[PDB]
């Protein structure tokens, strides 16, 4: 079952107003929510109200939904409430800059999918769950955690007073749940490689057509990867601090494996931290740079993400060369 927020929590959120000085900052792709922890639920309400409107959702239901989602993120080093709001902010910046390409249903579904995309993450990878035959891997054979995050999103919507989508027609309700399911499953990095390869081929051959639902689904999937990996698009000190959290979580998985008698892969071994800069250079070359390159080709307003990713790749190269630590 899903944890539920308290009345004090959602009522407090209903009263929040964003300081006007932050309006200019929140619109920027490089915005880092880090320094504003108490404002994170309020920043999410602000982004939903800007993209979709103050009357898109019943305010009481939206505040209960957000505070219950926060309560169902766990105290893990990386896949936590901060990550959820960071990914939702990147989606907000992408949607704001490509507004007319997305329907009202898609913008509301994608912001909610981003806030919920790692719901109830336990700090263990799909690799761990599958290798050790965890019951989640029996229920969900592929994209294990992602299917769980979607099931948890539906469970929160089913809590009394939390169904923010109940006012949609029956056809739009089904459509928004499908947008959310596909977007959350797209955050499984195993699916990204094939998705990006298909999109690059569609773009290069001139067959990419945003009026085609299957092509829209793929573009949305790439947008979800771009948002999920957006710590690589922040200013260097922020990118480096988030990388410490990414590895702290993977090292705890590696420690658990060692206790269970299985040697972890080097990335998850805290005794192999010296290999992190080369691991990051590999991740940027194989995953991040191609992701933002293809995204910028399809959605030119997203170019700042690619520029920042390239800047951070250069910083990791400087670390390898001993110019930075
Ligand atoms: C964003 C992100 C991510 N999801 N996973 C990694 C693995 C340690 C390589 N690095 C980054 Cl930078
Ligand atoms: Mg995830
Ligand atoms: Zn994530």
């Amino acid at each position: 079952h899903m944890s539920i927020c308290t009345s004090e929590e959602w009522q407090g959120l209903m009263q929040f107003t964003l300081p006007v000085r932050l309006c200019k900052e929140i619109e920027l792709f490089h915005f880092d929510i880090g320094p504003f922890e108490n404002m994170w639920p309020g920043i999410f309400v602000y982004m939903v109200h800007r993209s979709c409107g103050t009357s898109c959702f019943e305010l009481e239901k939206l505040c209960r939904f957000i505070m219950s989602v926060k309560k169902n993120y766990r105290r893990v080093p990386y896949h936590n409430w901060k990550h959820a709001v960071t990914v939702a902010h990147c989606m907000y910046a992408i949607l704001q800059n490509n507004h007319t390409l997305f329907t009202d249903l898609e913008r509301k579904g994608l912001l909610i999918a981003c806030l919920c995309h790692d719901l109830d993450h336990r700090g263990f990878s799909n690799s761990y769950l599958q290798k050790f035959d965890h019951p989640l891997a029996a229920l969900y054979s592929t994209s294990t955690m992602e299917q769980h995050h979607f099931s948890q999103t539906v469970s929160i919507l089913q809590l009394e007073g939390h169904n923010i989508f109940s006012t949609l027609s029956s056809s739009e309700y089904e459509q928004v749940l499908e947008i959310i399911r596909k977007a959350i499953i797209a955050t499984d990095l195993a699916l990204y490689f094939g998705n990006r390869k298909q999109l690059e081929e569609m773009y290069q051959t001139g067959s990419l057509n945003l009026n085609n639902q299957s092509h829209r689904d793929r573009v949305i999937g790439l947008m979800m990867t771009a948002c999920d990996l957006c710590s690589v698009t922040k200013l260097w000190p922020v990118t480096k601090l988030t990388a410490n959290d990414i590895y702290a979580e993977f090292w705890a998985e590696g420690d658990e494996m060692k206790k269970l008698g299985i040697q972890p892969i080097p990335m998850m071994d805290r005794d192999k931290k010296d290999e992190v800069p080369q691991g990051q250079l590999g991740f940027y070359n194989a995953v991040a740079i191609p992701c933002y390159t293809t995204l910028t080709q399809i959605l030119p307003p997203t170019e700042p993400l690619l520029k920042a990713c390239r800047d951070n790749l250069s910083q990791w190269e400087k670390v390898i060369r001993g110019e930075e630590t």
